[PDB]
């Protein structure tokens, strides 16, 4: 192609100065460069200085073929192929050019073009890496190879898709060949390349899935850190996948990986680690992992103190690595302790004796997240320890320096349910205080954990705290006006949670005027598109649901801005449905929060919202939302519905219709929030309704109860289901009754769980219609039922008598002698308490 020594002599300057040393002329002449763009000849002249012009020096030289490569990532749309196919002919011919420097850019624009013009539209590239993977020269080969990687890492996928017709099965014992060349850097571009189709589990590997696994042993004693990096990668990898193909030499490498662990190499390390955490899944662990135990736990905490660089990045936002080893250690051994529970003890506690009260304090803080992060795992066998212990680490949340102050925080939070347990001016007072204190805490950093780990707290401390209110808010509202960005939303947290946690008893005035005006005014310095109303309008729902009565001062505003950003959310749906082009795809948690802080509007207010609801087309709105694609969207409204039912009924049986069958789509189990608050809404719909929830019936009680009758489905939809079905009964018993058999089953198996409340007080009523309805429904499963009337320590004068008359009837009937024989069935604390409560 000619270079027209005109646009020649023009780019050749317009690149020499494209480096001179000054911004000034570095940025004017960079933009007046790829502006020239304009000419579809512009891109031919970024090819011929690299392969062509080795007059020129070899940056220079480097530099304009590496433009291009960004003329790829943009501009690609405005390609000639006539400039194109020539492109791609210099670089696969020059892939081993001389230079280190040369061969290396080559490599990239390959990369680049077999990715953006995809792979197919070159066909020819792939075959001919393949075999230019044989040639004799190592420029050619190593060249070859580290496209064919970085290649290989993005389009893992698309080869082993159709495209390409599926080229993996002339490579995968082509790159497994490889294996053992004698050049390191190769036998890594080798087994890089074979590890993308590890866990995407490939075909073409299944086969040498013999050969790999031998040949990769082959390796393990490897000096070389990159290699043995991705033998350990494949080797972690491998677990997950081919387990069975690893069973047999499994020793050799649990001995392999806990050295691994240790390696002179960081990466290596790191590696080495990611593989306790994947082996800590199959309960093959249990009973293998067992012996090799007192060898690794120590080379795990080892490994749990801070890096000596990690000190310095700490003491933007300034941060280490998202994922360090110190995490991995810690990683690993909070599943380790879970695995083991109270039989790892002691193999762990004595060096936390060591660990925990030493000097240097480098070494307490790695103790101190061993003790919080083997928790939950050892806790049972933490108890012991504990009394003594807690009261140091208050003395720790003093510790001169900050990341001692920080983890200590977060240690604590993990034992905060035994703290709870214990009386408060002992432990929970003290804790509490030191806490608060540290809420303010001046790094930034110890405000975080001090905050969150107060969260946690809150949650726990139900309404021990109320007590020690007024100290809370007041220094919970300061740091409201001293709270940057990540640090806020914690605090909104914060307070959410008080309120979740404390309820009805925030509503003295005296809180609310020190808690609304900083969130009022947060509110009002924002507008109804900032993405910053999320974590506010979500802690305000918690709020109003606390503050009851105490919120009507302000619930008209709060509830217009809601319909509105709702009313507007919804608009953007359909519109940016029925216009793609100019109506921009509207955010949906805009539509969330608004419901969500609606129906704790609904949940504090009951029958006083009433008018607001009234007087706008809110009814409506949510009639759309549960219709909307997104499960949140979806389960956020339902919510909504059962607490507007559960308000001013009045309002929703207009829309009830038509709202029945959507409620009846989104009993699907496999969105467990949506399935649930779907089942809950209809049980207060229809203690609202009586013989009117007839029709609806057979609808939704044959799935129910299918849900109800399922494996791993969790207790809180257990629980819903469970009474939705009692309430239906209740109010439908004819209907319901004639069913009773499926569900008297799981039902008491979930009903007996829980505690003594209205939401099972209705349940139970339902149970005790459908019986004197259909009394042939429970005499195969009698027990399972007498077990749930158990459950019950103060049931209401008429419901608890309403049992009795069940009970003694049914002994009235059977016989004594044959009451005798099934008695003699349930644990005394069953059996008398019945006897007891009702007599015999």
């Amino acid at each position: 192609w000619k270079p027209d020594e005109q646009g020649l002599q023009q780019i050749l300057q317009l690149l020499k100065e494209s480096q001179s040393p000054d911004t000034t002329i570095q940025r004017t002449v960079q933009q007046k460069l790829e502006q020239l763009n304009q000419y579809p000849d512009f891109n031919n002249y970024l090819i011929f200085v690299l392969t062509k012009l080795k007059s020129e020096d070899e940056p220079t030289r480097s530099l304009s073929g590496l433009i291009l490569k960004n003329n790829v990532k943009a501009h690609f749309q405005n390609f000639p192929n006539g400039v194109t196919d020539f492109i791609k002919s210099e670089c696969l011919n020059n892939i081993g050019d001389s230079s280190p420097l040369i061969r290396a850019t080559v490599g990239i624009l390959i990369t680049t073009i077999a990715s953006k013009g995809e792979l197919q539209n070159w066909p020819d590239l792939l075959p001919k890496l393949c075999s230019l993977l044989d040639s004799e020269d190592y420029n050619t080969c190593e060249g070859a190879f580290g496209a064919l990687q970085k290649i290989c890492e993005d389009s893992a996928e698309i080869l082993d898709s159709d495209v390409l017709d599926r080229p993996l099965n002339i490579m995968i014992p082509k790159f497994l060949q490889f294996f053992k060349h004698s050049s390191p850097k190769i036998r890594s571009h080798a087994v890089a390349c074979v590890n993308q189709f590890i866990i995407s589990r490939t075909q073409a590997l299944m086969l040498h899935i013999d050969s790999f696994i031998e040949n990769l042993f082959a390796l393990a004693g490897d000096e070389e850190p990159e290699v043995r990096k991705n033998v350990c990668r494949a080797l972690v990898m491998l677990l997950e996948v081919r387990m069975d193909r690893l069973l047999p030499h499994m020793h050799n490498i649990v001995e392999y990986m806990l050295q691994r662990t240790q390696d002179q190499d960081e990466n290596v390390a790191l590696e080495a680690c990611e593989f306790w955490l994947t082996l800590a899944e199959q309960p093959i662990c249990k009973d293998v992992l067992v012996r090799h135990l007192p060898k690794l736990i120590p080379v795990l905490v080892n490994g749990m103190k801070y890096s000596d660089i990690d000190i310095i990045l700490l003491k933007d936002d300034d941060t280490i690595s998202d994922w360090n080893l110190r995490k991995c250690s810690a990683a690993a051994l909070d599943v380790l302790a879970n695995v083991y529970r109270d039989e790892l003890l002691p193999h762990i506690l004595p060096l936390l004796k060591e660990l925990l009260f030493h000097h240097e304090w480098v070494v307490k803080e790695s103790g101190i997240l061993v003790l919080g992060a083997i928790a939950e795992g050892c806790m049972q066998g933490m108890i012991p320890y504990l009394p003594e212990l807690i009261p140091h680490l208050i003395q720790c949340l003093s510790d001169k320096k900050a990341l001692v102050r920080s983890i200590t925080c977060w240690t604590l939070s993990r034992y905060a349910h035994w703290v709870v347990s214990q009386p408060p001016d002992t432990y929970l007072k003290p804790l509490m205080t030191e806490l608060l204190k540290r809420i303010l805490d001046s790094n930034k950093r110890v405000q975080e954990a001090a905050c969150s780990a107060f969260a946690t707290l809150e949650e726990e401390a139900c309404t021990e705290l109320v007590p020690y209110l007024a100290y809370i808010l007041d220094t919970l509202v300061f740091a409201f006006s001293k709270y940057q960005h990540k640090n806020l939303l914690i605090l909104y947290d914060a307070i959410g949670t008080l309120a979740d946690s404390v309820g009805h008893h925030l509503n003295k005035p005296e809180y609310i005027q020190m808690l609304m005006p900083p969130l009022i005014q947060k509110w009002n310095m924002l507008k109804d598109e900032d993405k910053d109303l999320f974590p506010l309008l979500e802690c305000l729902s918690s709020v109003a649901t606390a503050l009851q009565s105490g919120f009507l001062p302000y619930c008209e505003p709060v509830y217009q801005r809601c319909v509105n950003l709702v009313q507007k959310t919804l608009a953007q749906a359909m519109l940016n449905n029925a216009q793609p082009d100019q109506y921009e795809a509207p955010d949906k948690d805009f539509m969330i929060v608004a419901l969500d802080l609606l129906s704790g509007l609904a949940e504090g207010l009951g029958g006083n919202i009433e008018q607001l609801v009234a007087r706008s087309n809110i009814l409506t709105l949510m009639y759309q939302c549960m219709q909307d694609k997104m499960p949140e969207v979806r389960q956020s409204s339902f919510a909504l519905l059962g607490d507007l039912t559960k308000a001013c009924f009045q309002h929703v049986k207009p829309c009830i219709a038509d709202f029945m069958p959507i409620l009846g789509t989104n009993l699907n189990p496999e969105f467990i929030s949506v399935c649930n608050n779907a089942t809950w809404a209809i049980g207060e719909i229809s203690i609202q309704m009586g013989i009117e929830m007839q029709p609806y019936i057979p609808m939704v009680l044959h799935q129910l109860v299918e849900i109800i009758n399922r494996p791993n489905t969790p207790k809180t939809l257990l629980e819903n289901t469970a009474i939705t079905i009692g309430r239906l009964g209740y109010v439908c018993p004819q209907e319901v009754a004639p069913m009773l058999q499926q569900f008297i089953r799981p039902w008491c198996t979930s009903l007996r769980n829980i505690r003594d409340n209205e939401e099972k007080d209705s349940a139970f009523r339902g149970i005790c219609t459908m019986i004197s309805v259909n009394p042939s429904g429970v005499i195969q499963d009698f027990i399972f039922f007498c077990d749930a009337v158990a459950s019950w320590i103060n049931p209401k004068d008429d419901l608890r008598d309403m049992f009795c008359k069940i009970l003694h009837g049914f002994k009235n009937q059977v016989g004594d002698e044959n009451w005798r024989r099934f008695s003699d069935q349930f644990p005394l604390p069953l059996k008398e308490r019945l006897a007891a409560f009702y007599g015999v």
